[PDB]
């Protein structure tokens, strides 16, 4: 996260870190046994780390659980990033408490102007590389479809939305991928892509979760 602030230990209880010997993507806990992340975050040997703040130190409250299976959306296109969503089933159910909790799925899509919270352990620099130890936070508004499409001509599908600031300086970044975009207590987006990080006129692009609620429920119900 670029231009954000330190969230504070366990203030974002649904945030998870996907780990394979190092943090490589974020994710969101939606129930005791399932996590939602981005399809481009797929890889074998994923360990889900819940209740984390400092990802380099065991401070307590952490729960490390192996992924039993990862389900990338069948229509995911790695070239366009359309349908960039993936479900991860935990080998064992997580112990839910004040520090580890699930986030609700949306019942309706969010409108432009809606303020949301984006979080992650991704790069904090727009021009360079600097990964944080603790979780970073950023409040960003969902942009209008017209502004989003004008920023990324012919690259925005109905399953994506832009959020952030056109002036630059504040944005999600590499390492934040798969992480949550929560608005009014509901998971509305997943950190997907963008052009560089925090660049002017190049807001972040996110997977529009409200379009996948039925798919998520039907998939979880059959697995
Ligand atoms: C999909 C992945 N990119 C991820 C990615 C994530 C966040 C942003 C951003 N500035 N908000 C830009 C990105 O390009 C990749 O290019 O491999
Ligand atoms: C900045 C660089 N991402 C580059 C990038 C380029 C094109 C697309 C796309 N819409 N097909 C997505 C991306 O995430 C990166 O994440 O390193
Ligand atoms: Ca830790
Ligand atoms: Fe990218």
């Amino acid at each position: 996260i670029v231009g954000g602030y330190t969230c504070g230990a366990n203030t974002v209880p649904y945030q998870v870190s996907l780990n394979s010997g190092y943090h490589f993507c974020g994710g969101s806990l939606i129930n005791s046994q399932w996590v939602v992340s981005a399809a481009h975050c797929y890889k074998s040997g994923i360990q889900v780390r819940l209740g984390e703040d400092n990802i380099n130190v065991v401070e307590g409250n952490e729960q490390f659980i192996s992924a039993s299976k990862s389900i990338v959306h069948p229509s995911y296109n790695s070239n366009t990033l359309n349908n960039d969503i993936m479900l991860i089933k935990l080998k064992s159910a997580a112990s839910l408490n004040s520090r580890v909790a699930s986030i609700s799925l949306p019942t309706s899509c969010a409108s432009a102007g809606t303020q949301c919270l984006i979080s992650g352990w991704g790069n904090t620099k727009s021009s360079g590389t600097s990964y944080p130890d603790v979780l970073k936070c950023l409040k960003a508004p969902i942009l209008s479809d017209s502004s989003c499409k004008s920023a990324y001509p012919g690259q925005i599908t109905s399953n994506m939305f832009c959020a952030g600031y056109l002036e630059g300086g504040k944005d999600s970044c590499q390492g934040d991928s798969g992480g949550p975009v929560v608005c009014s207590g509901k998971l509305q987006g997943i950190v997907s892509w963008g052009s560089g990080c925090a660049q002017k006129n190049k807001p972040g692009v996110y997977t529009k979760v409200c379009n996948y609620v039925s798919w998520i429920k039907q998939t979880i119900a059959s697995n």
